[PDB]
């Protein structure tokens, strides 16, 4: 029993109307099992969801290795979230530990310039002020601990008309089912 | 770097049943080995009594990782807390697992407590209840260990409507320092 455990909770969708102001409601808890220090990076990724797509496919395995060939050029081509170039936002923490919990170890933070996009100080939730159809899409919140993904989740933030179900393409389960 | 094993679990938080019904849990568990290291895995089911006088059950999340700590062995929340255990309802063990010899294939042992109407869903981690009765009502936790360390866990309150009590997860403050 060592390392860190990260648990994330959040609804898989947020339907909004044009002109509405809202915030994501992601809950993230970090449990340090030893007295080792650790770094943490909470990263937001955004993906366009084409009208022609019946659903958006998230290549789970690709999240850990977004530089792989099959990830850079997803077979489901237009309807797949398997890699990224720019990160919508990133909140970094350094020197975290059992006695110096995440809030206190806050270090740096970055956010891409997007109309109406913002976040509270020391917060990882995203706020959309005066939202519009331009903001609709698939958003992933990925939590790294010591540069390795420890937890992740997806939220389809969209107007009802633009909404498309997000499906997680994962490897076979422990029962060998796909 | 990217190493070790990642376990993801999904399941509804409650199953309401009427006496005499036959049903099964529907837990989904995926394991992703990021390297070629060999590992062991244990899928453990824990069952907790839910007293009629409890307003709600409280799960001490941090305690699941160290069930032998004093505050976990003697939970402050009367008999309405899930924070430690002795007997394990069921355990499916896997050995010699790896990226190329994934879980189903590395299945090794399976154990289950003798309980009227309870059975291991053949080749599955789910629990099946036949001719379910009030005796089966309670708070169930499914915990997945990898190399003897919890990598994922979930809870399911399985019971009749009359015996049902909401289960709340008591967690430390979040990364924003708000709990």
């Amino acid at each position: 029993v060592r390392g860190v455990t990260v648990r994330m909770e959040t609804p898989e969708a947020i339907l909004f109307s044009p002109g509405e102001t809202f915030s994501t409601n992601v809950s993230i808890h970090a449990i340090a099992h030893d007295d080792q220090t650790y770094s943490m990076d909470v990263v937001w990724l955004r993906f366009d969801v084409p009208t022609s797509c019946a659903e958006m496919r998230i290549y789970e395995s690709c999240l850990y290795h977004p530089q792989l060939p099959e990830c850079l050029s997803p077979a489901d081509a237009p309807c797949a979230a398997s890699t990224w170039t720019s990160r919508l936002a990133v909140r970094s923490y350094a020197g975290c530990s059992r006695t110096n919990p995440p809030p206190r170890c806050s270090a740096e933070a970055h956010m891409e310039p997007v109309p109406g996009l913002a976040w509270q100080a020391a917060s990882v939730n995203l706020e959309f002020r005066d939202a519009s159809p331009q903001h609709s899409g698939l958003y992933l919140c990925v939590v790294y601990v010591n540069d390795h993904i420890h937890a992740w989740g997806h939220i389809t933030i969209s107007t009802a008309a633009q909404y498309r179900n997000a499906v997680v393409e994962q490897p076979l389960d422990i029962e060998g089912r796909g």
